[PDB]
């Protein structure tokens, strides 16, 4: 069940609005968080997301995700949060610069290359420079609004990189 | 076994139009096989956003289209059974979401659906037969009418009728 999430370490999510629910339960792995947020029982909301406190093994299950209105990201060495896939928006706008879904594949099949490698591709796309971007794992991006929409480095050294297929938004009716 | 990520439609297969579109086919042994290698996209010059599994003929049938791509039509079959990649089915609406094909099956305070081809808790005529290109199956959050609400179900509580489901707007700034 965990992968469905998209994975972000070392963080969680901030509240602003006080009115959106919250549900908390000590548990012992971040995996049954994921099981009773993917079968949603008990939780008087559509869980979205959750977060794992690892240190007070305990599960927050929350009805919004880090693209929704009045929520931070922080830092926190302890969490991890799990963002539920079917609330990332999985079409793009544009050329697909606020792309954030788990699309790891190019146009032509190719699994991408992870951006914190060199290999087989260098590349001055670190995560590091580039915030804000989510440059994780080995995810399609478009950091710089460039024509073809999201792209990677690619595992295959005969291709440097190559865009993916992620649809327009607009794309079907 | 990733299988149950895909959006399942039995009894239906893909036909090309548009002769020009590519597929890959195989000999298997069960249908999660098919499953495996499409979310892998391992052997495949192309992005596996479908398959199909003919479970007379024992053969995957992948596609880098679903049933919504254009020049591509579904076909009737016994044998068949459709698994479209829930990362190429658009997770957002477009305005009150007529066109919602997502498999959203929960309401605002966390009520698991009742299926559309159901008559309990709640007695309706939203029958699937009825509401053609609605894509009133299982029971998903649809909008079949187009109101203003956006999609909802009639929910499996007794106590309450119908709810709206809690889908977001692709865009709105």
């Amino acid at each position: 069940t965990i992968h469905e999430f998209k994975k972000s370490a070392k963080t969680t999510l901030i509240k602003i609005d006080p009115a959106l629910k919250i549900k908390t339960k000590k548990v012992n792995t971040a995996d049954q968080c994921a099981n009773r947020c993917t079968r949603n029982k008990g939780l008087p909301f559509t869980c979205k997301a959750f977060v794992f406190d690892k240190a007070r093994k305990q599960c927050l299950w929350f009805p919004f995700n880090s693209m929704s209105s009045g929520v931070k990201k922080e830092f926190g060495h302890e969490f991890d949060l799990y963002e539920n896939k079917d609330y990332i928006r999985n079409c793009i706008i544009g050329k697909g610069r606020s792309y954030k879904g788990t699309v790891s594949i190019t146009k032509s099949g190719i699994k991408c290359q992870p951006w914190s490698s060199m290999i087989p591709h260098e590349h001055s796309f670190l995560p590091s420079s580039y915030r804000g971007k989510d440059l994780q794992e080995n995810y399609c991006r478009n950091p710089r609004g460039e024509e073809g929409g999201p792209w990677c480095f690619t595992s295959n050294p005969e291709v440097r990189y190559e865009v993916c297929d992620i649809p327009q938004c607009s794309e079907v009716e």
